This record gives structure tokens, C-alpha cells and sequence, in this order.
């Protein structure tokens, strides 16, 4: 009641900027904390404010950082206003020009929704979509992305171009690969275009993390690279045994592969699966069991610290890290197991033997805890959202590598007609709504035809 | 004829779907033999082979005519001994005949590693889906 | 996780008693505050937000609502 008090004043401004620059709506964007908070009462304020004045200078202006209210609630972790502004359905037929998603025709329950795309698409010098692509800083981007316009560009960006474009990589990166296995594991013609692949991807990953838990695949490259490199110019010297690092970089080729499962969606998710959860488990798993295995076979190695007596055999454990590769044996059931001889008190010893494996297998049993407790339901979604998510920016990825004419050549979006004599790209969805039923008042064109 | 006998006594498993147990049981069976196990053994022979390739290249260090000094020999050699060891039944040790004990004790421990984590991930990605859609489904 | 905050509450508390007198009183958490009629008392401040109740803020101890 009091904002229609404030506005029906002529003395009243309502374009005036603050001191930071930001409209009403900026600042509105700057509180809409969630559903479960708010009731979604500010919406509505939203949507009064602008059927108020009928203009778009209030959502086109800038605050002092330079970022339309639409480009703040994309910076911002801000959603419900979000997929109110993106789509907007007016039946006013004076103010429809303010509508972005607009109803090209409505002939029952099937219509095709023409949503809008000035300052969405990847042209402007900051998209809706990178924006909200590009920053760690929300932790919500998955319920940005579910949104009908964003999300159909992104699939329909990968039904163009950017399949196509992942599975050149993959074939290139396969055949690299496999060249490197060959030349290694025989060891001209080919070496050489594995040579100049391995310095562009270096200068890549080299360029990609100096702009820079998702670009670790960057360190990974940009290492196995290092080491290609440092061992193809050692080779020129006479030094056999500098080949001895090619491998390890071979190795590490082989988890970069695994980077390209990331693709199929059943594939991606194993993917995903095998990247963070495991490694937040099992990095902790493995540090403790390695703490366990020095401070055992410290004491092993003690005990039978004793003479061997012109017998190597008998000295089993006799080196410390022979007594860690016995655990090690031990663990897996490789070692042949008997009273080690060279030991004041045997019967302890094996009694110590007996506690590190009672103790590796409940340390076992804990892990398994932990995984089983945490695979329930938090995993599924997490892989999920990690999992579109890191598609999607990847496909922003390719496209901007791409120059500008292919990029205009291929034109996502189709320029439409809106009413008030304007012209604007706009992007067609055709959905169904069988709860609802309403005479169509606002419909573009009066045949529902297609073309 | 032998082969025959084999598949004869994986076909035996049709005839236990009839009772209801057994009905949910192969179709278990059959629903995680589909999801679960391709992925695992793809992405395991894909790294059976990225290890065994430099397993190989560290054991080409000649034995002088003994298969018994350079373990790890022959490709399939390699592979054979990485089976046995997922399994557990080799007999390990470090390999005279050889360029490196070092780099080829760490390979093969990363390489342990990676298939227990694996191992492990099939088993998460198991009881990801085992409550709820297991039962219904099947 | 009742087990761990549990134990970790224990473990604070042994460490607080742990301490000389002087380094406790330096580590004295709240603040004197002046509540009613004449009534100096210790207190913990805790900033609260709250979307939903809406209400006329009657009762207050500072009319301005500036931090210091």
C-alpha cells in the first residue's frame, strides 16, 4: 500500500540510482534469500513495480559494477525471481512489449512458448549463461540451469555442434594415445605430430590454468605434458635411462582418458562417481592406513633386527621398506606368512602381525561405512548436478573457441516478430498444459500452423 | 562340446526364475550384469592394458634367456600376473631383471589402487540404486 | 555427529580448565551490557534475521541499531 502511495506522486524517482549505483530491482534481486524464507512476496513486488511504469529502462540500466539486475540475480545465487523475469507472460495487450516469453499459438492444450534471448545468449559481452556457468561462488547452479530457456540451449548447442566437437577431441586425444603406446612400448614418422599435439596442449593447459574442484583435469594435462616434453628432449641426449619417465606419463594419459567418460550420461555419472567421492574418502583412508604401515613395520623391522646369520631368507623384514612391501603382500594375501625367526618374543610378534590385520579390515569396514552412508541420496544428486554442470561449461568452452563468423553462421535462436513494431531473436518451445484451460487471448499469430 | 557345457550350466539360471526368490534373483542378476559390471570391466581392461604396456616396456631388460628372471615379460605375461594379483595369488617380488625396482614397485601399487577404488565405486554404484528401484523393479 | 559435538564440547571444556586464571579472563566470551534500571549484566549478542514475523519492534534496548 505504501509503495502505491510513493508511486502515485509525480515528485517520486522512480529511476534513481543509489550511491552503488542499483535500482529498486537490483536491490530487490539483493534479498530474494529463498521460497521457504520469504513466501515469495517480493515477486510480486517485482512484477508491480514494473506494471507501474511500462518501460525497460529500469532492467536495462547498470549498477556501478556494470551488470543489469538480470546479470545480478545470475551473479548472485538468486533463482524463484529468476524464472519470473525469464518468463514473463503479459495479457495486458498495452504493456506486452515488457513480456519475454510470449505464446505464438495456442490451438488446445499443445503451444509453443516464444521465449526471448537479447542478453541470454552467449553474443553480449556477459551472458545470463556464463554468468551463471562461470562462478563457484553460488553452489546452486544446477537449479539455474533447469530453467526452459537456458537449458534447451544448452541441448540443443549439443545437438549442433558441440557432440561433434567432443568427439573430435576424444578421437584425437585416442589416437595420441595410442601412438604413445606404440613409440614406447617399442622403444619417426609419428612421433612427430605426437610431439607438436603434446606442445599445443601444453601451451593450452600452460595459458588455461595461468586464467585459473573441476579444473583439476587442467593440472592433469598440463603435467603429463610436462613430462612428455621433458623426456622427448632428454631423449636427444645420450641418457637410456631418462626413458624411463615416459611411461608415467603414459599412465597419467590413461586417468586423462577417464576426463572423456565425463561425456555419456551413464558413463559421466560412473565418471563423477569415481572423481570426488572416492577421492574424499579414500585419500583420508589411504593417509591413515600409510601411517599404520611405517608405524608397524618400524616395529617389525626392530624386532627382526637381529642378525640373519649368513641367511638372507631367514630375514624376513630384514629392510625396512622389504618389511612395508611385506605388509603390503600381507594385506593383499600375497606373502607367504610363518613365526619369523631373529625375534626375542615371536609369540608377540605375531600377535602384532595378528593387529594390523584386525585393524586394516575394521578400517576397511569404516570406509565401507562411509561410502554406503553417504551413496544413499546426496550422491545421486551431487553427481547429477556436477555432472550437467560441468557439460554445459564445457560446451560454453568449445563455443568459445570457435571465431565470431562460424559462431553468427550457426545463429541459435530465430528473429520474430513482437508486437509494438519490434524485431528480436526469440526461441521456440512447444509445450503441453492439460490442468489448465483459458480462452487464448494473447496469441501472436491467429493459424497455429508451424512455418 | 565343452563350451556347450559351460553355457548349459549358465542356462540352468533361466529354469530359476520360475520361483519367486530365484525371480528376483536372476533378474538381479541380469539388471546389474547390464548396468553395473560393463563399466567396470571396460574402464579395467582399459587400464589392464595402459599398465601392462609400460609392465612390458620396464621387463624388456633381457633375461638372458631366462622367463623366469624378467617376470612380467610378454604382454600377456603381465596381464596374467595383474590378474593373479587382483585375485592374489602371485607370488611378488622385486625383479632383479629390471631398469627400475622403484618406478615399477610404485606403478604397480598406483595401479592396486585404482583397481580396489574401482572395485569399490562398482560396489557404490550398487547400493546407490539397490533400496528402492532394485526391489520394484525386479 | 551428537557423538563427535559431545566429545568436542568435552574436549573445549578440559582445555578451558586447562588455563590460568588471567589467560581465561582475557578469553571471557560476551559482554557487560546495561538490560534495566540500573542492571549491569553479562551478555552474548547473536544477529538474527527473520522474513516471516513481521512486527512493529517494540521492545529494544538501543534506539539506534548501530553495532557499537
Amino acid at each position: 500500500e505504501i509503495v502505491q502511495l510513493l508511486m502515485e506522486h509525480e515528485q517520486t524517482d522512480i529511476t534513481s540510482r543509489d550511491s552503488r549505483g542499483n535500482n529498486i530491482l537490483h536491490a530487490l534481486v539483493t534479498v530474494a534469500e529463498d521460497f521457504k524464507t520469504q513466501n515469495d512476496f517480493v515477486k510480486r513486488m517485482y512484477d508491480m513495480i514494473l506494471l507501474r511504469s511500462g518501460n525497460w529502462e529500469l532492467e536495462t540500466t547498470r549498477n556501478n559494477d556494470g551488470l543489469t539486475p538480470l546479470q545480478l540475480a545470475a551473479k548472485m545465487g538468486k533463482a524463484e525471481i529468476l524464472k519470473y523475469i525469464l518468463s514473463r507472460e503479459i495479457k495486458e495487450k498495452r504493456l506486452r512489449s515488457l513480456s519475454r516469453k510470449f505464446t505464438d499459438w495456442a490451438y488446445g492444450p499443445v503451444s509453443s512458448s516464444l521465449y526471448d534471448l537479447t542478453n541470454v545468449d552467449t553474443t553480449t559481452d556477459n551472458s545470463v549463461l556464463e554468468i551463471t556457468v562461470y562462478n563457484t561462488n553460488i553452489d546452486n547452479r544446477h537449479e539455474m540451469l533447469t530453467l526452459e530457456p537456458l537449458h534447451t540451449l544448452l541441448h540443443m548447442k549439443w545437438k549442433k555442434f558441440a557432440k561433434h566437437m567432443f568427439f573430435l577431441s576424444f578421437c584425437f586425444y585416442f589416437f595420441y594415445n595410442i601412438t604413445l603406446t606404440l613409440v614406447s612400448y617399442y622403444r619417426l614418422l609419428g612421433r612427430m605430430f605426437v610431439l607438436i599435439w603434446a606442445m599445443c596442449i601444453s601451451v593450452k593447459e600452460g595459458i588455461a590454468i595461468f586464467l585459473l574442484s573441476d579444473a583439476w583435469f587442467h593440472f592433469v594435462f598440463f603435467i603429463q605434458a610436462v613430462l612428455v616434453i621433458l623426456s622427448v628432449f632428454l631423449y636427444l641426449f645420450a641418457y637410456k635411462e631418462y626413458l624411463a619417465c615416459l611411461v608415467l606419463a603414459m599412465a597419467l594419459g590413461w586417468a586423462n582418458m577417464l576426463y572423456y567418460t565425463r561425456g555419456f550420461q551413464s558413463m559421466g555419472m560412473y565418471s563423477v562417481m569415481i572423481q570426488k567421492v572416492i577421492l574424499h574418502d579414500v585419500l583420508k583412508f589411504l593417509f591413515v592406513y600409510i601411517v599404520f604401515l611405517l608405524g608397524f613395520g618400524v616395529a617389525l623391522a626392530s624386532l627382526i633386527e637381529k642378525c640373519p646369520k649368513d641367511n638372507k631368507d631367514c630375514s624376513s623384514y630384514g629392510s625396512f621398506s622389504d618389511a612395508v612391501l611385506e605388509l603390503f603382500k600381507l594385506t593383499i594375501g600375497l606373502g607367504d606368512l610363518n613365526i619369523q625367526q631373529n625375534s626375542k618374543y615371536p609369540i608377540l610378534f605375531l600377535f602384532l602381525l595378528i593387529t594390523y590385520v584386525i585393524l586394516t579390515f575394521v578400517l576397511l569396514l569404516n570406509m565401507l561405512i562411509a561410502l554406503m552412508g553417504e551413496t544413499v541420496e546426496n550422491v545421486s544428486k551431487e553427481s547429477e548436478r556436477i555432472w550437467r554442470l560441468q557439460r554445459a561449461r564445457t560446451i560454453l568452452e568449445f563455443e568459445k573457441m570457435l571465431p565470431e563468423w562460424l559462431r553468427s553462421r550457426f545463429r541459435m535462436g530465430e528473429l520474430c516478430k513482437v508486437a509494438e513494431d519490434d524485431f528480436r531473436l526469440c526461441l521456440r518451445i512447444n509445450e503441453v498444459k492439460w490442468t489448465e484451460w483459458k480462452t487464448h487471448v494473447s496469441f501472436l499469430n491467429e493459424d497455429p500452423g508451424p512455418v
